């Protein structure tokens, strides 16, 4: 396959891209989420889609597995986006990076416990604090951890804060805004930037409104 | 909560321990796989259950947020199980560790890239082999990587085999076999023995037959 590859993640990474795609002649010729298909063509048969679990997506990129993703904020800071360009802030699936823990709870007098998948982001941020913290490493639903004692805070993405809510927590800290943005493989920029420019000009036309 | 909380996690595992704790009078009060509640009480006021993702089922009981759970071998090794005893091989949701690539693909000459969730199990097992070996973490849909040329080989868990067949990969080396696991936390063995004990009982005389 000479042409590039797209990486993308289901939910409203996916929902939110295609627009952007389409504008620049690229369609899918169906619904990723209800396939089995690993690797989707599209209208453009020089560019192919790949659904990707978020985290993964930098992983893809920067490997050459795929030439180009689409990736949160949240993820890249995470992950570590030294070894990928960062084009784009796509303005899409927009959301904080926060800190919650049970409403009204007090902190405790000692090294603070972070529950939490972004291990990395909760280390820098608390150190900004002047905190050093632990963390425990958590792969998914947070908003458990506090309710149960794992941890005295966790550290999310939260859009509406209604999860949160729903359980009996409340964000204590914004720690940033998170947006999607669009990364490429450093090589393929350089090899095949001819087939990246056109979509990316497209992209960048179309987030000016 | 003075009684026991039990660490499942969704899909098999649930399906498959529902069963064994029917019999030692425990029952869910309504289908974990269709609610937003976090925490669900029982038939046994006594005993509530935690729906987590299965790689956070270790975390939940090594930390005490958890008195006991099921959890998967494969996830135990991954995890390190040093720090929860486990006390019973339930023998359900059997299935197996392997290595995975490319059908009738040749290995590269050179150190191997290893595309996986399992860092830790596929670096043990390879170094088993004679081979240091470079990993690539992934969370998921480890069935893609070998056909984007990122990594050479998967390790993952096999059941029927029929994801890896239908993407055009095959089982190269069988690991080990995985089933899902009665672990404890080292207090709560100690601190509640009585409110366990006789569930571990009804648990061992039903996986008897």
């Amino acid at each position: 396959f000479l042409g590039l590859t797209l990486a993308l993640s289901k939910g409203r990474i996916l929902e939110e891209t295609m627009p952007l795609l389409r504008a620049a002649g690229v369609e899918l010729l169906e619904d990723p989420e209800a396939s089995r298909k690993l690797i989707f063509p599209t209208s453009n048969p020089n560019v192919r889609v790949l659904i990707l679990r978020a985290s993964d997506v930098p992983t893809y990129v920067e490997h050459g597995a795929a030439d180009f993703g689409v990736a949160g904020k949240d993820v890249l800071l995470e992950h570590g986006a030294n070894h990928v360009y960062e084009l784009l802030d796509l303005k899409i699936a927009q959301c904080k990076l926060m800190t919650a823990g049970v409403k009204d709870a007090p902190l405790p007098n000692r090294r603070l416990r972070i529950a939490t998948k972004y291990v990395n982001v909760a280390r820098a941020y608390f150190a900004s604090q002047g905190q050093q913290v632990d963390v425990i490493k958590l792969y998914g639903s947070m908003e458990l951890a506090p309710l149960v004692g794992l941890g005295d805070l966790i550290v999310d993405v939260v859009d509406t804060g209604n999860t949160l809510r729903a359980n009996g927590l409340e964000a204590r800290d914004h720690i940033c805004d998170v947006s999607s943005r669009l990364i490429v493989n450093q090589v393929s920029y350089k090899r095949k930037f001819a087939l990246l420019e056109p979509i990316l000009d497209s992209f960048k036309n179309s987030i000016n409104s």
